[PDB]
């Protein structure tokens, strides 16, 4: 007989998105890259590997001024039923009358290894 301890998948390091508008304020200080993982039912994790990646982090710190503040990550895209486990989940981000931010986005790309035959 077969036997299971649950599932668990990464859905890998997400870009933390900031929401904000340019009249407000300019980013000093955020986070760069959160990691979540999921667990729970393995019944679930094979539903959801039908659907390509669509989800993301992001926060609506339009209320934030001057200084840095730290929040929690608000999560958005994927069915939060199983286990949700990340990696900071609370950010700091310092808004400050504008300055001159640069975009720090790592895209990466993910491969799809499993079929054992490679040689």
């Amino acid at each position: 007989m077969p036997t299971f301890d649950h599932g668990n998948l990464s859905l890998g390091e997400l870009e933390l998105t900031v929401l904000y508008d340019e009249e407000r304020y300019d980013i000093v200080e955020q986070t760069e890259t959160v990691q979540v993982d999921l667990e729970g039912p393995r019944g679930v994790l094979t539903v959801f590997r039908f659907a390509r990646p669509s989800y993301e982090v992001f926060v609506d710190l339009t209320e934030a001024g001057e200084g840095s503040h730290t929040v929690d990550v608000e999560h958005r895209g994927f069915p939060g039923d199983l286990a949700v486990t990340v990696e900071p989940r609370m950010a700091r981000v310092q808004l400050e009358e504008r300055q001159t931010v640069s975009v720090p986005v790592t895209v990466e790309m993910i491969n799809l290894e499993h079929h054992h035959h490679h040689h």
